[PDB]
């Protein structure tokens, strides 16, 4: 079984509720420069990584109504760039690397979003993916857009409606062979260009779509959101499911449950790909790697913890008795960030939240030790790939590529290069760039 | 006086309601490939053109209630790409060229639009502009987005509110020096990062902005829309006003009116820039140029006229007797495409609409003839610049660059190369990349 590998990034200085930016070798304070992204993309493409993945957020770290000063002192949450713009710039600098961007069904307008993603897919020749999210910063983000807040599960219902409309725009509006471009004949076959009609609980659309059928039709659908309602949503729509890290027995059960959701939705159990976040700290000896990790931790101040947690949950941990069990608390925002701490207390969470944030504890050791841990995770949890989540950039990515990936390639668990030209062919193993017939999006094709 | 020059383009096969795509040398059927745009951008940047301009449209040519099949046979209105994506891809392939993209105040969300434009400005190091439109295809576009239609003058009221909000996001949310990025100090100064508050008739926003202060702060504000209400809007907000072609005395009156609008808003009269569309066919002799233009007209079927005109006005010209004068027709869409023919009749412009659409006839002649026409227009109408509107691509652009631009440079009416690194410095002559202190957007700074 050949695993897929992508790089997790985001267009801001820090990520995932941590703040490693002060580490001497970290360079992502340059995230607002194109040279930073050109460098990252060239590193990944030269190595043959399947894709670079851009996370996104729309809101900010509001604590009990205001944003504490530490958020600016540490660049915790803001400022950021728009992922679609970063992705479009990286198209021009790459030829084979996949580009996956996070996009919110809560805050995008589906008609404009459909045109934007199809434009990226046209210009990149089918290298685009979309990580479907319902936005974990939903409360502040709604305020910034001037619209009422939408509850957690309703955002997944709204996302269902969002998907049906973009499926119509991407798959039903223009048939794949509509464009003929024959100067002696027809530019397009009118019989293959259709008005679409959509009247859902959240979205309405009537008319033609702006973009013609793109190389992949629909961008590769990533999905990140491992709440119960999110797992149902990913089991229905997601082609590649991004999972946070966890002990192998817990990760195996999550993978099993998500494959069973896909089966209950009429999809083949193997037609959905499960990819785990994976962070690592690599050094020539195990003791050196442990020390390297200590230096990363030493750069992070604990004072970010409360605002960081409030950024994703709206919960102010500093206002409860630290013995309060997390099982008693609820959020309409990032529900996995509460549910993952069931059994623990508020004081437990607040004790080392700053160290990992929403992220996973790293695997720390020699290159062989880290490669062994990747294989153990993939076999033990039935995973299809990994998104490398760096602790500092570009060092964490360079270290993995230079020292761990070659062992994985020699063991035959990582491919040596770019076999297929589109992201879907590469990730899903199809020999067609378009959605499988047992995917919901296929049902909206002109038949 | 040094004139500025940009290239008008759009991310679709044809433009402006005409359809020249069948000409053997036309390449814009490749608009959905990045290589097409790389070539255009390289041609413009090698020549030192100030910018490439991307128009936009959201709607389509609805005649009565649907799209005649001639729209697909001729690729008249669809398909197209998103201009921001094209612009971002061209950022990476260029270093000094300006990139101006059309964006709709009717259908964009200001908060996400502000983040998008500022991201383009950061990544391009201050080379981005925004052409503010209220969408001339508003009826179909509104149905596509599932939103109720907004009447013509109300769309400019909505644009006013849109502008105030994005000014707050671009100028007032993060002070220009907020970021320090000092690993032994602070990442940012909390006293220079501000919560903004906005409550308007059309938009609302409360909270922080996503993007820090970008190199120009606000993209260079182009504005296109020459109705009376649009001239008032441009006079307040626009830094570079895009005007359609017209006879010199009519263009001159428009320039005069728009500068008076700017003065009324507390701006200096010279500080708003007026740039006219200009199309031309160039050849070594006049007779060669006439024949070269005729070979273009030969590829344009008149059958698109009804759909093309309906695309911009919602009006079906074949549904009137030709004797009906245009002065009796009215639209809530592209009102200038109705007002420009006041005094003619339906049958008059139905007969020639396919030739030029929303544009005007090209100047056809030798390089010396075309350069003379450029100078006579700029002097007579008090213009600051031109946007070349090609007839075919890349041929019309190359011809202008290789044969007319050298004359203009030798005469001293065009600069020889790139003088300044940001688009606002190059077009407005400011001392720094940010808005003039007498522009309304500067009032929203902290
Ligand atoms: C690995 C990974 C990455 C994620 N990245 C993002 C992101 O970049 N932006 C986002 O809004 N939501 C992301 N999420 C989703 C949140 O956890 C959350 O889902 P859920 O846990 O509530 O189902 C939604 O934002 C809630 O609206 C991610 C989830 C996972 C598992
Ligand atoms: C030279 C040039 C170019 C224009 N380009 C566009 C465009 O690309 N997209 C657009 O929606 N509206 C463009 N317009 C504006 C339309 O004429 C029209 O303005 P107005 O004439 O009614 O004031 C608005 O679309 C109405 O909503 C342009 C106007 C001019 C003068
Ligand atoms: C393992 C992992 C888990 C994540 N969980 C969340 C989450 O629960 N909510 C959220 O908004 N973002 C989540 N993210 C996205 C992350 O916080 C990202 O840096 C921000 O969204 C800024 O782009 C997660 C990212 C990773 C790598
Ligand atoms: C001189 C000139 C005038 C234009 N007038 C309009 C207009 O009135 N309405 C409109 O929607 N677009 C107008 N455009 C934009 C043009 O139709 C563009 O090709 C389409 O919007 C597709 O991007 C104009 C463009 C030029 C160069």
């Amino acid at each position: 079984k050949q695993l897929r590998f992508g790089l997790f990034e985001n267009a801001q200085t820090n990520d995932s509720g941590t703040a490693t930016w002060r580490h001497p070798d970290n360079q992502r304070h340059l995230f607002d420069t194109l040279d930073y992204w050109r460098n990252i993309a060239q590193i990944c493409e030269d190595a043959g990584l399947d894709f670079v993945f851009l996370a996104d957020a729309w809101g900010w770290a509001d604590v009990n109504g205001e944003r504490p000063d530490i958020c600016d002192v540490e660049g915790l949450d803001l400022p950021r760039l728009d992922p679609a713009i970063v992705a479009a710039a990286l198209i021009a600098s790459t030829t084979k690397l996949g580009l996956v961007m996070t996009g919110s069904t809560l805050l995008e307008q589906p008609y404009s979003f459909a045109r934007r993603m199809a434009s990226l897919d046209h210009l990149s020749k089918g290298r685009i993916g979309w990580n479907v999210v319902t936005t974990g910063t939903a409360e502040t983000a709604s305020a910034a857009f001037g619209v009422p807040m939408v509850a957690h599960d309703d955002r997944y219902d709204m996302a269902d409606d969002f998907m049906e409309l973009v499926y119509k725009l991407w798959e039903g509006a223009w048939e794949p062979d509509a464009l003929e471009r024959d100067k002696q004949g027809r530019y397009a076959d009118p019989a293959k260009v259709h008005r679409i009609d959509h009247e859902g609980p959240y979205f309405r659309s009537n008319g033609y779509g702006n973009t013609s059928y793109s190389p992949q039709g629909t961008p590769v659908l990533f999905q990140a959101g491992s709440s119960e309602r999110g797992r149902q949503f990913g089991g229905r729509h997601g082609e590649c499911i991004f999972l946070g890290g966890a002990p192998i027995p817990k990760l195996a059960e999550q993978v099993r449950a998500i494959r069973a959701e896909a089966v209950a939705e009429g999809r083949a159990a193997d037609s959905i790909k499960l990819m785990a976040a994976f962070s690592c700290v690599i050094a020539p000896t195990h003791e050196e790697a442990v020390q390297k990790y200590q230096e990363v931790l030493d750069s992070q101040t604990p004072e970010v913890a409360v605002a960081s947690y409030a950024w994703f949950t709206g919960l102010d941990l500093s206002s409860y008795d630290p013995s309060t069990p997390m099982s008693e608390l609820h959020t309409e925002l990032s529900q996995t960030q509460v549910a993952r701490f069931a059994g623990l207390t508020v004081g437990d969470v607040l004790a080392d939240w700053h160290a990992h944030g929403v992220r996973t504890k790293p695997v720390v050791g020699t290159p062989e030790e880290v490669a062994d841990a990747i294989v153990e995770l993939a076999e033990g949890a039935d995973l299809d790939g990994f998104l490398l989540t760096p602790v500092i950039q570009p060092g964490s990515t360079i270290d993995f590529i230079e020292h761990v990936l070659p062992i994985l390639r020699e063991r035959g668990v990582a491919a040596s290069g770019y076999d297929a030209p589109t992201l879907r062919e590469r990730l899903l193993g199809t020999e067609t760039p378009v959605l499988r017939e047992d995917h919901p999006g296929a049902g909206y094709r002109a038949q």
